[PDB]
Formats: structure tokens, C-alpha cells, sequence
């Protein structure tokens, strides 16, 4: 049989184009992004229509039973490195389409106010995915969701739920206009989460570890809730706290 | 009185360095923590800190417990001792926690979790929820490694973190009237379905295998966090946190 397509050189226009996925401009242009790692790729392959191209240095790494519309390329080490740009050695990468957005219709959403840690951000995305939320909305100041650490941390949830960027204050206004109840994560003027009833439509705002949700944003909330601290711990990890709240509201 | 240590080859420096491995910790029944936050917390629990290590005399706390021995080290010696690449101005050697458990009515049982980050998160969560203790089953990763200690943010000095054989320990808990919950789908309902009880013991397992099957047979009831969306799974610590707070009330 004929061999798979090969790309020997880092100067190849496909390679340069792939390398560009590290820029915000090319991701915005294409609504695609680059992923690395066997499990991420596997997760992507589970989601219909997500994977566009697959890159490997070795044919043994090619996943079994691939859909026919997927183009696979075998790359040289130089070419593979050029694309991935990762110290930690990788054997497979892929280019993926972002999931269908549907923001206007979203009625169960997680709003993230300026979370900087990739680990926390990834955990939040994964949790939103697990709880079956409509979308994850990132406020100004929040870290890029498509950075390698976040992608890795999210373990494939990027393939399932839309993760978009909006101005939180404006988005809240829009949500309120549509009748979605808005909850803020805060102690001040907040109630312990267990006292709160479940809601069919909701938007939960979560914030960073130090400052927390912005004060001007908290004023726009219908209600505020929190996870009570019973022991000596100063605080709960924000993603962990977010998970408890999201799942509670969801019931 | 305070002592100064100049050489990296000094026996104490070698022994402090040895604290980063589990065998030394087990042998000496002590462990090493780095950074102001961890030391501050450790200091708040009376009798825990044995030695204080600093490079600057002014970093030594103003009112330390009398039994604490202070050491001012050189930059080279300090660097030798510490595992964090990031710059630190203080380190401490602490006594390992007492294994005996005075009270065990609300506890978290961890079955073979290996990730230090997860373990740390679980410890921190247990502290926040006000549980009596965190019990580590045979096979679980060491709670006193640097990663877990950092991850827990000082929680180790707020809650007893001990080791027990889960199967035998569960029997003991049942004998005492403590209800035992298993985190699992089989015969389990969504956690929302489960009512609170005065006392509880939640068993959480690792991601690959979950709670051991033999262990699951012992439980009174099983519960889980449903996966409504397409995510493969929830992070074990995150799931544990949801269940712990649920049972806590």
C-alpha cells in the first residue's frame, strides 16, 4: 500500500502554518487549536468532527480505527519539534476544531473572573463539562484556555464544551435580561450553599484565590453563596469550591 | 542557643537533605517543610516544630517555643537542604504526627491514591470540612513528600493524617457504629439522594481502579457524583470534595 504523507522539513508551509496555532491570531482565524499527548488525542477522536489532522513521528502511534476524513502526517523530529514547541517529549499531536459555540441559547454557565492558574482553570473547565453545563465564559484577565497547561489540565473537556471570552459585567446584564439567575461566589452577603435551592437555569461566577470575584461584579448578582469553612483551613481551593457549587445548583 | 552551619558537607545538612526521602522520615519520625507559610502554620500547632533553619537571624520568629533549636545556615548550606527551586528564607523540621486516633467519627479514607497533588487537595479539603482525620490506606502515596505538603497548604498541622489498613480499619469503624460510604456507581445513588448521618467514613479510591472491590463489599452504602456531560471523569479530589461536603452538611 501507499505510505502516509510525510513532512521532512520545518520550512514546509503546513509546518509553519501548524506552528502558527501557538498564536492567538491563527486560532481565531481557523477556530482550531493544537493538542499533544496520546490521551488528549484519544479524547478528541471520541468527539465527532473534532479532529482535523494527526501528527506522529512513528506509525505505531497512529490510533486504530480512524475516521477517513482525518488527514495523518508523519513528521521528522525536527518538523515535529517545530510544531509542538514542548520540552517534555511528545509522540503524537493533533489539530482540532473547537466545539459549536451556541452562546445565545446557553442557560447553565460558569463565569470565571480572572483566574490565572492553568491548573485551576483546567479543573474548572473539566468540572463544567462533567456537570453538563452549556458553556464556560472567561472574563477579562483570565488565563488563556488554549495554553498547553490548561489543555492538559482539562483532559479533553475543551472538545466538549465551549470556552469563550466575554466581558463579565456585560454578559451578566445579558444573562439577567434572558431570565437566567446569576449567582456569585462570596461570603459577604452570601449564604451557605446547602441552604440554596436548585435552579434549572443558572450562571455561577467564580474568582481567583486572592481577591475573589470583583466587587462591582458581585453587586450585579441575584444571590451570593459559599462553601462553609468548618476547620482551621484558611480557604478551599477555588476550583474545588467551584465544583461543589456548580454540582449543587445542577442537582 | 543558636548554632551556625557553614558547610554543605556538615552532617546536619546531610541529614536534613536525607529528610526528602521516605526512609529517613520513617527512621527519624520527622519531616522537613520549607517556606514561611508552612512554617507559620506549623508553629501554631504547639510542640510540632523541632528545628528552625534560616539564613538570616532576623527571620527567626520573635517568640518561639523554648525547646526549638535554631540554625543559621550559609547560602550554600541552605540551598543543599531545600528541594524547592524557588527562593525561600525559612525551613523547619517537624515531628511526625501521632498515629493513634483519639476520635474518629467523621473521617476520610483514601484508597491507593498516588498523585501527590490529589492527596494534598484531599487533606486540605478534609481540614476545611472539619473532619476528624484523614486515613491513608496501604498503597497510598506518602503524605509527607514535598509536593503533598505544598499542595495541602499547611493542613497537615490542622488534621490528623494517619495510616491504617483499610479493610481492618473499616471493620473497626463499623464496630463503633460509624456508617461507611463507598464512592462508586455499583448499588450507589447520586449523592443528592443520600441523607446526612451524624457520623461517616467516606472511602475514596484512585482514578484507575476506584475503591477496591473487596473494600466496596464492606460499605454500608455507596454514592457517586454523576457525569451529566461528556467528560471522561471528574478529578478524584474534586469528586471527593463534593461528597465530603455533602456528608458533612
Amino acid at each position: 500500500g501507499s505510505h502516509m504523507k510525510q513532512i521532512e522539513s520545518a520550512k514546509n508551509q503546513k509546518v509553519k502554518d501548524w506552528k502558527k496555532l501557538h498564536t492567538k491570531k491563527e486560532r481565531t482565524k481557523t477556530n482550531t487549536f493544537l493538542i499533544e499527548g496520546e490521551h488528549l488525542v484519544e479524547e478528541a477522536l471520541k468527539s465527532p468532527g473534532i479532529v482535523k489532522e494527526i501528527l506522529v513521528k512513528d506509525e505505531t502511534r497512529i490510533p486504530s480505527d480512524l475516521e477517513t476524513g482525518i488527514q495523518c502526517y508523519m513528521l521528522s523530529e525536527d518538523a515535529f519539534s517545530a510544531v509542538t514547541e514542548t520540552e517534555t517529549p511528545q509522540q503524537i499531536a493533533a489539530v482540532c476544531h473547537m466545539p459549536e459555540e451556541k452562546l445565545a441559547t446557553a442557560r447553565k454557565v460558569l463565569l470565571i473572573d480572572a483566574v490565572q492558574d492553568p491548573g485551576n482553570l483546567g479543573t474548572m473547565i473539566r468540572t463544567a463539562d462533567a456537570a453538563g453545563l452549556d458553556a464556560v465564559v472567561l472574563g477579562d484577565g483570565t488565563a488563556d484556555a488554549f495554553n498547553g497547561k490548561t489543555l492538559r489540565s482539562a483532559q479533553g473537556s475543551h472538545f466538549h464544551i465551549p470556552v469563550v471570552r466575554r466581558n463579565l459585567p456585560s454578559y451578566v446584564d445579558e444573562l439577567k435580561a434572558e431570565g437566567v439567575k446569576v449567582y456569585g461566589t462570596a461570603l459577604q452577603n452570601g449564604a451557605p450553599y446547602q441552604e440554596i435551592p436548585q435552579s434549572e437555569s443558572f450562571a455561577l461566577i467564580v474568582g481567583n484565590e486572592g481577591a475573589g470575584v470583583d466587587a462591582a461584579l458581585l453587586e450585579k448578582t441575584d444571590l451570593n453563596l459559599y462553601v462553609p469553612l468548618y476547620g482551621q483551613a484558611e480557604s478551599l481551593n477555588v476550583a474545588v469550591a467551584a465544583a461543589i457549587l456548580v454540582y449543587h445548583l445542577r442537582g
